[PDB]
């Protein structure tokens, strides 16, 4: 659409044993989202109990990793930026504004 | 947008101890989605290990419960339709077509 609003967030992630950074990434210029064709790198999963939980969220668009742009990059290039990170990875993301409802009932 | 494609699915859910149907519902005419204003009843969570897992998915739009339309209804009316169901609830939903990417990397 033409009316999307995104909020930028910066986080510094740390590796943990048996999780790594505890995220999955999808997307890339060579790996577009199936229906929309969007080429952004996207956080497609955040592992429960992992070091990214409460920092990054599923569907965050990744803008930068350690000062390197993720706009229009190969998926392998995004993976390589995280692979070469040491203990820490500075990640800048964009998150869709708002979300949710006033009331939610579990049954 | 004007180009959305949805696929209809019908499921019959059964209650289980400590889960109920194992879903959360949000939405309704009196409880619209915050940013879009959408009034649909929506499955906003599906409990892991619960009886709806692999049947319904987060973000399914609920069209009917036991033959009763959920289009333009109060949130409490949707809740009441499920409350009054016995062991079984026949639910018709609409699910956004497609989704996902060819490649996903966990790290």
């Amino acid at each position: 659409g033409s009316h999307m609003i995104w909020e930028q967030h910066t986080v510094t992630l740390h590796r943990a044993p048996g999780f790594g950074f505890g995220i999955a990434i999808s997307g890339g210029r060579d790996n577009p989202h199936f229906q929309s064709g969007e080429t952004s790198i996207v956080i497609s999963d955040v592992l429960k109990g992992g070091p990214a939980e409460g920092q990054l969220q599923e569907n965050d668009r990744v803008a930068m990793v350690n000062g390197v742009s993720m706009d229009n990059v190969e998926h392998a290039f995004a993976v390589q930026q995280l692979r070469k990170s040491g203990k820490n990875a500075k990640i800048t993301i964009r998150r869709k504004k708002g979300g949710g409802w006033r009331r939610t009932t579990y049954l």
